[PDB]
């Protein structure tokens, strides 16, 4: 069994900016589903070898997860909030795309995907 490598999180061809919403993703967002009780199994790239998921990188070809993202926040790696947003849905999706319906897994992302929600519902305006 083998992992691919892991999304990057450094890329100095890649344009950078620290702005006040991407402030927010961090401090806020990336923080609240973090600590959650049901963050651990997202807190990770998803590891097929020790998971014994042989096929999950054969349906996930756009693997995401929270210790990507809090890398990425925390090496200013995005350009805008809508990047960012966009990681967090495809984990969520990812989840949703795997795994079968009610399963624990699915409940889990459930229940950060709705504080996800209820955080970047009140994204604040640019500065
Ligand atoms: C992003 N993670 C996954 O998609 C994932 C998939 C499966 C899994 O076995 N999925 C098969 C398709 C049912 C197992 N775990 C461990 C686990 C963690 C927490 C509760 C139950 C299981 C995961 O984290």
């Amino acid at each position: 069994s083998m992992n691919p490598p892991p999304p990057e999180t450094s890329n100095p061809n890649k344009p950078k900016r620290q702005t006040n919403q991407l402030q927010y993703l961090l401090r806020v967002v990336l923080k609240t589903l973090w600590k959650h009780q049901f963050a651990w199994p997202f807190q990770q790239p998803v590891d097929a070898v020790k998971l014994n998921l042989p096929d999950y990188y054969k349906i996930i070809k756009t693997p995401m997860d929270m210790g990507t993202i809090k890398k990425r926040l925390e090496n200013n790696y995005y350009w805008n909030a809508q990047e960012c947003i966009q990681d967090f849905n495809t984990m969520f999706t990812n989840c949703y795309i795997y795994n079968k319906p009610g399963d624990d897994i699915v409940l889990m992302a459930e229940a950060l995907e709705k504080l996800f929600l209820q955080k970047i519902n009140e994204l604040p305006t640019e500065e």
